[PDB]
Formats: C-alpha cells, structure tokens, sequence
C-alpha cells in the first residue's frame, strides 16, 4: 500500500489473534451455560468500522461452540474526518431488548473511548444479565474518557490507522490488513475540503 | 451439525467461489474509473445476513484493486399483507449520496426476490452512474417477481440454508459453512 507508513498487523496475525481471544470469550462464559435460541451471548456490532471484526469474530466463536446472536447497531462520531467529533450520534439502536441477556459489545477501536463511554452507559441501564466489550484494537494514549475493555486484541501507539473495517473518510476499510495511514495522504485529502 | 440435513458448501468452497466472482466484478469495472474517495464501488450491504459476505466479498474486491465504499442499510416490515410490491420501511439508508455513483447492493440469497426487486428500483430512482447486485446465493425456483441478480455465487435448490450470515430464529448465522436446515427443526 503506498498510501501506508507501515503495517501493523498482517490478516495472519489478526485472525491468529482474534481465535485466541475468541477461545479466552468460550472459557470465560462457559459458566453461563450459553444455548442457542434460549441462551445465546448477544453481540452488540457497532457499525460500520465493526463489521469485519464481527464476521470474523463470530466464526472464531462458533469454531469454540459459543452461540451468538448478532446486533447491528450504528454509532456514528468521527465522519470524513480524523478525529472525535466530541458527540456520539446513535443512527441505529438494537432490534430486540437486550434486558436480562449477556450482551457483548463487539468494537473496532477503542481511541478518546467517547463511543464505547456513550455505548456502554446505554446499554448498561437496560439492564442485561451481564455487560461486557470486545475491542479489536486499543489506542490507549489517546483515551479522553477513562474506560476498559474486557478484551484488547491487540494495543495501538497513537496513529491513524487503516484497514481490517477501519476508515479514514469511508475509504480502506477493505484493506486485509491493519495499516497507519500516511499524514501526506490524509493531508492532502483533508485539504481537498 | 446435527442441525442440518445436508452441507451445501464448506468454507473453502465459498471464498474460492467469492474470489472467482470478485475477479469478474473488477473486470466489469475496469472501464468505470473507479478511484477512492471520488469514484468508489458502493457496495450497500443489506443487514443483516449479507454482513458476513460482505466482509470477505470487499476484502476479494481489494485483491483486485477495486476502492469500494462499504455502507449498511437495515430494512423492516411494515406489517403482515401490507404490500406484495415488497416495499420496506428503511431504519437505515446509506450515509452518501448514491447519485451519480457506480453502486452494487450486497445480499446473501434472493428466492421471492420481492425485497430486492423494491430496493433495485428505489435506489435506481436516486440516479446512480450505474447499479447492479451480487448475491450469495440464488434459490431461482423460488420468485414471486421477475428478478434477475448480475452477480450470483451460487443457484441452490429450495430448502431453507443457514449458516454464512443466514439464519434460522436468528440462531447459526456465525456458521462459517452454508448448510441445509432439517425441515423438521424449520417446522
Ligand atoms: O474511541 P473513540 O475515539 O470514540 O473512537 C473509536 C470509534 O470511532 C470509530 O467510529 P466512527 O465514528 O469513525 O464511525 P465508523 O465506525 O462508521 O467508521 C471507530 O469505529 C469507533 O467506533
Ligand atoms: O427472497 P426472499 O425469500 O423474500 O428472502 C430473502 C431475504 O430474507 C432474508 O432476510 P431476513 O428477512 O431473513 O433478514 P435478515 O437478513 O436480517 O435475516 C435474506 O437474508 C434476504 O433479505
Ligand atoms: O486510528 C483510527 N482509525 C480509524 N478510526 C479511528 C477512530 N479513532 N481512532 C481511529
Ligand atoms: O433458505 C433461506 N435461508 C435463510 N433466509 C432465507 C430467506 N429466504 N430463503 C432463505
Ligand atoms: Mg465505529
Ligand atoms: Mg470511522
Ligand atoms: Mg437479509
Ligand atoms: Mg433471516
């Protein structure tokens, strides 16, 4: 990629990763007793940056035999551009009642926290049988709210990063892997506004 | 999988299948000068069973150079018998304009085709520089209007298949094989 100062995680190295994580989420639930149908653990997907993380999430989760039942919601924060816009606006919410289920939210990055802050505030007084947050990556010198994922796939210095879901003005979400944007490519791209 | 009946693909079977599909969709728009940010290939994907396909059908389109703009729509029914034109209430829709862009909706299976056919012509009528679709699976037995996809990874028979972002009562969408539901669990 030449629009990229240097690859951080390569698709081998996530999904290595992630079924590790995905291994550590079956044994930590398996005092639930997790079924399908009556029991299965919800997952809160935060589109649009979640939805790869998700597809490869959930798979990672069946091969552990974690059942799941998939939430799509839409949380929208930074835009076309490359920092928090300061305000957390909920475009889509879940389409079932989250009350008296073992929910895990399931997030692409973890950076000021302000989303997973607003998130979990949210869907903590609906109440669920428990409450947790899966991030697949944690840029955590750049929290401007305290806050802790359950689970951290992998911990980021503070760079743009790019690829695996992640966007910078809705472009390279594709990429397979995680990659730290070039500031004279964002550069130029923010100048053209 | 004591759930299913029948496996119709294994995991290997699918990406090679999507990548096959992905080579050609780069080659139908190698004449559209499709860059980033100006000129991508939307890709709208339709919630929630395509999301899976969607995320390694982009990931084939970026083995192939393609610059693709991901966006997610969720529709509901309005009610039982409301309509029989398919029509859906939109509690999401693209987040840019689709005007005067090159658009491919996204979706797992089209049988009744009663949903997408609505969806082709509502995002027809928004003026894109073109549209077409892509669908995982196609049950063409199955059509309750006349629709054809530009793009089908595979033509299945009529049973019920889960697995790969379809679902059964929300359950074994995490499957990552697509396989045939025992008609007696469907009921
Ligand atoms: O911790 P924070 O600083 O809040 O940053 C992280 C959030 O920002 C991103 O979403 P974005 O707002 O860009 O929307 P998107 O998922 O559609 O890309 C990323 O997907 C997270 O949701
Ligand atoms: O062509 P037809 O027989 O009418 O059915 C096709 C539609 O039904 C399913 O969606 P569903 O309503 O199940 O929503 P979902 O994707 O969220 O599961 C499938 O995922 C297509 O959207
Ligand atoms: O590095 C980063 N890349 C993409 N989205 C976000 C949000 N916060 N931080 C980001
Ligand atoms: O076989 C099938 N599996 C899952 N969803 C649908 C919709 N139509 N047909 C289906
Ligand atoms: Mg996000
Ligand atoms: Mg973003
Ligand atoms: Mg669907
Ligand atoms: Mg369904």
């Amino acid at each position: 990629y030449e629009f990229a100062e240097k690859i951080l995680f390569t698709e081998e190295e996530i999904r290595t990763r992630i079924k590790e994580v995905a291994k550590r989420i079956a044994d930590d639930y398996k005092g639930k007793g997790l079924r399908p149908y009556v029991n299965p653990l919800v997952l809160i997907s935060v589109l649009k940056g979640s939805f790869m993380f998700t597809a490869d999430l959930c798979r990672a989760l069946c091969d552990f035999n974690v059942p799941v039942r998939m939430e799509f919601i839409c949380v929208s924060s930074y835009g076309e551009g490359l920092t928090s816009s300061g305000q957390v606006r909920m475009l889509l919410d879940t389409r079932h009642s989250i009350e008296g289920h073992h929910v895990l939210i399931v997030e692409d990055i973890v950076a000021t926290a302000l989303t997973l802050n607003y998130l979990y505030h949210m869907y903590f007084t609906r109440r669920p049988a428990s409450l947790k947050t899966v991030v697949l990556l944690d840029k955590r010198e750049g929290r401007r709210v305290p806050f802790s994922a359950d689970y951290v796939v992998a911990n980021i210095p503070n760079a743009f990063v790019i690829g695996y879901g992640l966007d910078y003005d809705d472009t390279y979400r594709e990429l397979r892997d995680i990659v730290v944007l070039r500031p004279e490519v964002y550069a130029e791209r923010e100048a053209a506004r």
